[PDB]
């Protein structure tokens, strides 16, 4: 006898999207979560903060997103375009380089070897592909080596290195040395390159839902009601020949089949009986999350656009940062939303609270202008303390990992079953890869089903 | 009101002993292990196997070690010298060269860069020093590199490079490629050098405890009668101003003090409240286990003896183990005892296990001769799969790690102290260390008790 048909552990974008395609389909499905909301690394609220909604996690839709959009659609949220026009900023170090518009400063002496370093690391990517990076011919060796060692090999200029360290620290949360670099051109190969992960008017990043990403999880637990569990974390998961069980503590659910949808340091703390397969259990002790916070500042008004300038900042060196213009027309504060990760999140990590404060608006004085001393509100989010998280914006893999146990990201083990953005065959690590390994795993258990 | 002064979790030999040592100053002590047993990485087994006790998990006793020898002697145990003489082999996929005692084959052409290789190793070691191998001027570099390209920079001979492969992936259970060279320089200083480590006459290898090792752990765990909790996996650990609630599931344990005595692996899968700091979250999270397996044939005799042999063999190449005559004069069958590691282990664990079978007993023909078909018992211990352990022999860490989180092996937590063998000012990895480590972290408690 069966509580379910299909337990979905980890009430992320992937897991809830997969409960939902499941339930929609008449299936009878739990979706229990460790923690005492849905979202995941997916995190909003409409109301805690003036100036309108804001967001802690993950928020922007790219332009060849479709699972994401259409959901949202379906759901009944509107997008709005992200897009900052005006020059964005490459900073050196406290030296401010203007760009134009989205490209490089007129004139840049570092322009040429950075077009081709990000060719360089294209071509790295196309090598390994996304459908089977660890059966190339070309993964052993890459796998071998950091992508510190990588840049040391193939770039000479002090900015296209400090562009690189920052791109790695940001969107992988973890330093150059410290990331294979088979790992990383994999990464940005299945994310449709690195013009696309990179691009602030064309790319992964165009548009917003209006009130916030975190609607879409909250959303489908709305209509899956008391089908989903807060609160639940999963302790063990147990497998026989006619389904699963998985255990909170002493709580239980039986299903026919489990689907993880979560990262697989997520899953690395679980008991498994019987145990995993040694790939599998090898993936999941030795692919961290990265290290990631969001540090967010509002103002009157988006006063960098007095000085021509879009908000979008490139900020290089030892206290490196991405930073954007997060405001929505519809919101009553303008937003300057600022991402440290990696090494550089380290030494954010070793200041005091106010220390950090104040070195952001030194930063943004710097850049931007003396208003933005004015501050109306500033809020920080740590992902690196978030239960069941432990970190952002996505897992990442240290040397020999990929090459040999990355065929595990995958593929299912008897009747549990793999989503979570890091089972995408593409756009792994971010929400439409969530949605796209969600979508398999659903289908693969309904086809079970039947 | 507490259930106890102090909570130790982790039953291994080092919160075994740090519970002893409390319990014997009169300290009331709650000692709570996750397993159905207690010794942890230890685990013998008098009566299971024909021809006398057997070891599954650590069982060696160092030269230099003394609070362990001294430990089994106030507990009441015996020891017998490990010591084989004969001809040690090294072998070369499949090529078997046979040394002079434990001394290099008789004008190996390798025997110069070996040891070469060996002081330069040593001298990297030194450069980084046990105290604070974090703190050296050296380690950011040697932490940015693995030991895999340390040894393609240092060292050309084809035996030098698989003799060393074959000790990282044994001795840290990894990969040279996944290793970082300060992690493993810094481990093999801190372990009074590579000579110790690899001995077979003297180091870190002579002695065993009659009846097996696993008696360490259980002595200690029958004087604490019901203050030892088996079955009982930490889940949570809450700290505030007066004291620690430790949780497994929803049964809580309070005290004033708590000492974690298991690796940081282990402390990463538990939810922390407040969260720890930084640095401690990220060693937890990127310092895994090694993977390493122990396989295990009794014979009537020691027939290798009648080729002038040891029995013990470096077994290098592309499934490289560790083989030793483990048979103590009580025993009524004789013991070959193999060790295989990290990347050989991986190539293990894809045979099919009546593959590995056969394959380990044409290895043992080919070194020792043709006896070794004459089976008596075998036996295989894979650490991989055993629960809230996770793989053997040691932690590892990859690039990056020990030099930006190193200093949080030891520090303690407010009202969290940390013991296991990784928190060992020397000896880290091994049974000693547990017990330095165990007395260290039980002698700052009770000096916070007075
Ligand atoms: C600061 C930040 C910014 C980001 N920006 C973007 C962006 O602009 N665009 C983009 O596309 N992506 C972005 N992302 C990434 C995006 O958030 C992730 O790719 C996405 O949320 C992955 O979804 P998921 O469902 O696979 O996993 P998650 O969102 O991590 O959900 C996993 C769920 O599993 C739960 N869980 C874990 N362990 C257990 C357990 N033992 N038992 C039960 N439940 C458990 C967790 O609590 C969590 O809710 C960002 C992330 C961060 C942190
Ligand atoms: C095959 C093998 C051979 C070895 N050979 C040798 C040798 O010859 N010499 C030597 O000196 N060393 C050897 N060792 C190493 C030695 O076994 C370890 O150094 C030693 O056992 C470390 O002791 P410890 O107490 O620090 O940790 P462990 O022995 O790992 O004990 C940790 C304990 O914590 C428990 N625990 C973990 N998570 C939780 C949780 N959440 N809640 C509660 N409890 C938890 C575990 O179940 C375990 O009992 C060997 C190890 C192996 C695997
Ligand atoms: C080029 O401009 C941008 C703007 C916004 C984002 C959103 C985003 N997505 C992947 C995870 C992550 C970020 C942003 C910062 C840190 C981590 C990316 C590129
Ligand atoms: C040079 O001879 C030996 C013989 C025995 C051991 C015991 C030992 N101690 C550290 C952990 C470990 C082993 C042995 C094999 C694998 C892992 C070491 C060296």
């Amino acid at each position: 006898q069966t509580d379910a048909d299909v337990i979905v552990i980890g009430a992320g974008p992937s897991g809830s999207y997969a409960a939902k395609l499941l339930h929609d389909q008449g299936v009878r499905v739990k979706l229990v979560e460790a923690k005492d909301r849905v979202g995941g690394r997916t995190w909003s609220t409409k109301s805690d903060a003036p100036g309108g909604p804001i967001d802690f996690g993950g928020q922007w839709i790219g332009e060849t997103h479709v699972l994401l959009p259409e959901l949202g659609a379906e759901l009944g949220l509107e997008t709005v375009s992200s897009v900052k026009p005006g020059n964005d900023l490459f900073v050196f170090n406290g030296d401010v380089e203007v760009g134009e518009e989205d490209q490089v400063p007129s004139g840049a002496s570092w322009a040429g070897e950075l077009s081709r370093s990000f060719e360089l690391l294209d071509e790295v990517g196309t090598r390994l592909g996304w459908a089977a990076p660890w059966a190339s011919e070309h993964v052993g060796e890459l796998d071998s080596m950091t992508v510190a060692q990588w840049l040391e090999q193939n770039v000479q200029s002090s900015e296209v290195r400090l562009i690189h360290e920052v791109m790695v620290n940001i969107l992988n949360g973890a330093s150059t040395t410290e990331v294979s670099m088979a790992y990383w051109a994999y990464f940005v190969h299945q994310g449709e390159g690195i013009e696309s992960l990179i691009g602030t008017r064309s790319g992964a990043q165009v548009a917003w839902f209006i009130g916030g990403m975190g609607q879409v999880t909250e959303l489908i637990a709305d209509k899956l009601g008391d089908d989903v569990h807060l609160n639940w974390p999963v302790t063990r998961i147990e497998q026989d020949p006619t389904g699963v069980t998985v255990f909170s503590g002493e709580r239980r659910l039986r299903a026919s089949f489990a689907i993880l949808a979560a990262p697989p340091s997520a899953g690395s703390r679980m008991i498994f009986d019987p145990p995993l397969p040694p790939k599998r259990a090898q993936l999941q002790a030795r692919a961290p999350m990265g290290r990631l916070a969001k540090i967010q500042v509002r103002y009157d008004e988006p006063f960098w656009q007095e000085r021509g300038l879009s908000g979008a900042a490139f900020e290089c060196g030892d206290l490196a940062f991405w930073l954007f213009d997060g405001s929505k027309p519809t919101d009553s504060l303008a937003t300057i939303v600022g991402f440290i990760g990696g090494k550089h999140l380290d030494a954010w990590h070793a200041l005091s609270p106010n220390e950090r404060e104040k070195r952001f608006i030194e930063i943004l004085v710097n850049n931007f202008g003396d208003k933005a001393r004015d501050v109306r509100y500033v809020h920080e989010t740590d992902w690196t303390v978030q239960p069941w998280t432990g970190g952002a914006p996505v897992t990442f893999m240290p040397t020999g990992l990929l090459s040999s146990a990355g065929s595990a990201l995958r593929e299912p083990v008897d009747r549990l079953h793999f989503a979570g953005t890091e089972a995408a065959p593409m756009w792994s690590g971010y929400i439409e890869g969530a949605l796209r390994a969600g979508k398999i795993a659903a289908g693969d258990v309904l086809a079970r089903l039947a």
